[PDB]
């Protein structure tokens, strides 16, 4: 008898929007025979306690890892607490990439944002580009946080060879978000606001202008390729995972799909009392298209209408 | 009538750290600690050290000098800032490196450019880690108008200098070596071409710029301690005043074989001139012959 060894995935924050996505892509076919996939959360393990770290990764002793917990949360959240966003995540991002790396795991793909880039820029924004120039001054706690996660990345590459790598999504959606009307991001934080206004019979209020660009991502598109990544992407420097350049829409745009979606004929009204934050992020997917050139997203509009769907569907259940 | 305060300085047992203490030698206790009072690695001994001595001010001067130096610093400058400001610190002024600026930039280097591109890949786990020290620093203001900056001084000697002829700096080690040499009548070996420039302060004069910057510098911002960008000198400059100073009469060659390092990272002291303009400085060569005048002084 001859017999080789299973892959051990754990996913840190598995109990998330990306970790649940991840969950139903695995199930509906991606897990490959031997792979045994583990999602954690919180109630698991605290991840900014290094002890509690360490114990989740002694006692499931992954081979691989995708690291997706982090302290999230829309632009109205994240300007609020700088150095919690900083303080947690650094601390977080820490624990688990060490206790990775001391248990011996072959991988480690962890989660980025597309708030990592610079604030005064040339667009689109490629991989290259993420140390060339502060962030945005209303985030930088959380967007310093994540960059460090490609600095640690490339340390322990240069320092032990490992294949400790990083992926940058754009503004993600889709089922089992936190669809907080304050803690939330712009879609599913707009999903709750049509739900409610078309229940309560009240006009929409949408944050800012409405006009700053975004690329909005599926989260079971993310996860498809969440999936690639971990089995065949063995680059210590990041990859965006994002649509094209082309595929851009604007808040107003997002809006319309979300009241498109759940037939709302109500007023519509933009509070620009409130924060717009970036105007343009646009992000550059050529080393993606390089590696997939033939990976088809979910279209916006049909996504959207899953989401809102899904949220209708499973509301009591929902964030 | 003066406001009593509490002066923590975590790494006194240093170059930085003893210029302070001689320079300070009204109402303002200073309390000088070293890694024997607390490892500053660890959580629990950093919030002791911070609940025993209640410090009002703290001068973070300690640090470890990739994964490893990333890691530690972090660690280090984490428990340090977060102790103190749980403990109610008024201000905490820690030191930064010329090696946080950016490997391909402009010249001078200002305070504004210090995350305008990756720094030097050599020592990049140590500059990323002491840039995130400034990153704390504006997140400590933005959530909680925290008034924790940093210093960024250019390259400094002096006395209680690591005078390690493998481990030391240029000036160190050049020191020792002429020592050495001057003793055993052999001839001076300089590392590199001994054409890469440098920017040079007294352990003193940054101490006399490190009290004012605690009592009147309250910007987020770091400011950059040095000398003016046209007193910079070359390598086999620094070497000569070394010669000059301990009277040294012997071969001088320059071992090329040896590394170079980064050429320029000429610093812009425009900030500091704009608070002090008549602030001066110890003229390099009578503060070389000090350095070595102190290390024949005080060698055992
Ligand atoms: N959502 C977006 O638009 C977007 C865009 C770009 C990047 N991202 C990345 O997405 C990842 C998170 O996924 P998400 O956006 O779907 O967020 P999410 O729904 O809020 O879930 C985040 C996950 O992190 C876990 N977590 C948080 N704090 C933790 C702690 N102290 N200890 C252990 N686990 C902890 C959560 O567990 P519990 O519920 O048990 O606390 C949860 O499973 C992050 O890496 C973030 O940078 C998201
Ligand atoms: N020297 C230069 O040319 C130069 C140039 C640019 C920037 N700087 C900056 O200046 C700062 C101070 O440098 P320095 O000249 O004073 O260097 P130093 O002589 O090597 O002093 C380092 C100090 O840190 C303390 N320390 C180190 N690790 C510690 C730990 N784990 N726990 C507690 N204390 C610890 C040491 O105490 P122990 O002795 O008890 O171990 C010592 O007092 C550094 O952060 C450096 O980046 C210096
Ligand atoms: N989070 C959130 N953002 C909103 C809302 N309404 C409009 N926005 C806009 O959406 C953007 C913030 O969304 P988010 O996913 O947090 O982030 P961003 O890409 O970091 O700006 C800003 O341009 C806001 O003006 C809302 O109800 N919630
Ligand atoms: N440390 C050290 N540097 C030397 C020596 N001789 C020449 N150098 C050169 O001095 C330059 C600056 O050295 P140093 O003070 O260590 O530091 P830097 O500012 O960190 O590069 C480099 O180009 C070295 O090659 C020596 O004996 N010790």
């Amino acid at each position: 008898n001859l017999y080789f060894q299973s892959m051990r995935i754990l996913v840190t924050g598995g109990s998330g929007l990306v970790g649940k996505a991840i969950q139903k892509v695995v199930a509906d076919g991606a897990g490959l025979p031997g792979e045994d996939w583990v999602f954690v959360s919180s109630k698991d393990a605290d991840l900014t306690d290094t002890a509690q770290t360490r114990a989740l990764f002694e006692k499931v002793q992954p081979t691989h890892v995708i690291h997706l917990a982090a302290m999230v949360g829309g632009l109205f959240r994240n300007i609020k607490y700088n150095l919690d966003f900083w303080r947690k995540n650094v601390h977080m991002n820490d624990n688990v990439l060490h206790s990775a790396f001391e248990v011996g795991a072959r991988k480690v793909v962890s989660c980025l944002s597309t708030c990592i880039f610079p604030d005064k820029t040339t667009y689109p924004i490629d991989e290259t580009m993420i140390h060339n120039g502060p962030p945005h001054n209303s985030n930088f706690g959380y967007s310093y946080a994540k960059r460090m996660i490609d600095v640690q990345n490339r340390a322990y590459f240069q320092q032990y060879g490992c294949t400790f790598t990083a992926v940058i999504p754009t503004n993600v959606f889709g089922p089992h978000d936190n669809f907080n009307i304050e803690d939330g991001h712009v879609l599913p934080g707009l999903i709750h606001k049509v739900h409610l206004a078309k229940s309560s019979g009240s006009a929409l209020t949408v944050w800012g202008t409405g006009n700053p660009r975004r690329q909005f991502i599926y989260s079971l598109d993310l996860a498809q390729l969440f999936i690639w990544v971990l089995r065949e992407y063995n680059e210590v420097e990041p990859i965006i995972l994002s649509v094209g350049e082309e595929d851009e829409v604007s808040i107003k745009e997002a809006a319309e799909a979300v009241v498109e979606a759940m037939d709302f004929h109500g007023e519509v009204t933009f509070d620009t009392t409130k924060s717009d934050g970036q105007f343009k992020k646009t992000a550059s997917n050529s080393k993606l298209r390089t590696y997939l050139p033939d990976f088809r997203f979910t279209p916006f509009k049909q996504a959207v209408k899953e989401t809102c769907a899904w949220f209708t569907d499973n509301y009591e259940q929902a964030r």
